[PDB]
């Protein structure tokens, strides 16, 4: 088979922790808007819930992937959305390394170390590309990053296929020549899949590294990346 | 006269001081791209005043302003766009307060403890309006900022005069109960003048407040804004 040349990453749930950035940026709406905070967690879930069910079905319109999120939840809580923007400016700036996931640097160094590219391709929510980028910066990720693509900066998202290519054009590379790993199976996996790529979904549920299907994989986390690129190697 | 009742405010050399960026921006970037910083300051000049011009000019296009400034700049030092983007993330978490410009929140305490609304109205070039917007929140200004409205994500720039009827449809408020102030005579006070609001040009090169015309003030800095304030109310 084609040997793989780039190896793409999600970043939600694959190199950071979500929960904890959602959380304190819960915590920060709710501080800024007087609001409670059950109230505003319950809020985001349901957005998220939302634009989730959406995207599966490529149904969000790509032009809206930053300000709908912002303007749904700015109107379930009856604020201006200009409050939505500075909570989730604060949250960045109150997170800290324990965002980064267990085993994140060390698959990144693997790859690269191999001689491969790498690329961040991850969908946005609540906060632009740009804040998300500026915690890989500040965490030393982006060392190992070689291309970042955001959902709002390049005007598509996960599972859609011209976000995919565009980052394989890139690349000038070919979808078998080409890996994707990411923790949302409707949008990093299947995305990766139907374009042509190599996917690995990432199940913390699972125990072991599993064969799912032709081109596809899923492991339990990050650190058994490098078993499944040195099987197809 | 009518009472004013909004005051908006230019950020960049108005309350924040855009010579330690630019700086900080340009040593980032020449660090990560191994190039002097003499090439990248240039580089910088060279595509900030070609964009001041084509502003003048009426012929920007707001959605391609921020790509365009990062792929000029890009091209100029032949350098991938990632690099760009990298610096400014960069140089975003190397700088501090020290960015604040002197008088500038208590400047802003006045007008807001004057039960004033207030607005940020800038243009966008190298970093997008967010990182614009998590400095001022980090530097404890967006608390008395009602709205911001920068030209990546209103679609429209200074002197054009949607951007500032945007400003005052949201306010809901007429050209002549508002107030803008900003450091450049073109954008901010021509485009402002030009609307019908009352124009405020802050020339460090003055040595006084001085009544330019009918509506149109000069000042030194922000800290002669309530001189102004107080003299029309
Ligand atoms: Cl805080
Ligand atoms: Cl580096
Ligand atoms: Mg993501």
């Amino acid at each position: 088979m084609r040997e793989v040349k780039l190896v793409t990453f999600d970043v939600w749930n694959t190199l950071l922790d979500l929960n904890i950035m959602l959380d304190e940026f819960s915590h920060q709406l709710a501080k800024i808007s007087g609001l409670h905070i059950k109230d505003v967690a319950n809020a985001v879930i349901e957005v998220r819930n939302e634009i989730k069910k959406m995207r599966a079905q490529a149904s969000e319109d790509p032009r809206k992937v930053l300000t709908g999120s912002q303007e749904a939840l700015a109107g379930k809580l009856k604020v201006d959305v200009e409050l939505v923007k500075r909570a989730t400016a604060r949250a960045i700036l109150n997170v800290d390394e324990s965002l980064v996931l267990e085993g994140t640097k060390e698959a990144l160094q693997f790859v690269k170390e191999r001689g491969l590219k790498t690329a961040v391709i991850g969908n946005v929510m609540f906060w632009p590309g740009s804040y998300t980028r500026l915690l890989l910066e500040r965490f030393g990720l982006m060392e190992f990053i070689d291309k970042t693509f955001f959902a709002d900066e390049v005007l598509s998202y996960k599972p859609r296929k011209e976000m995919f290519e565009k980052v394989l054009n890139s690349f000038e590379v070919k979808p078998e020549e080409s890996l994707h790993i990411g923790d949302t199976y409707a949008e990093d996996y299947q995305g990766a899949r139907k374009v042509g790529m190599w996917a690995v979904w990432i199940n913390q549920e699972g125990d072991k590294v599993r064969k799912l299907e032709e081109r596809g994989f899923e492991i339990p986390s990050i650190a058994n990346l490098k078993d499944v690129i040195e099987l197809i190697s």
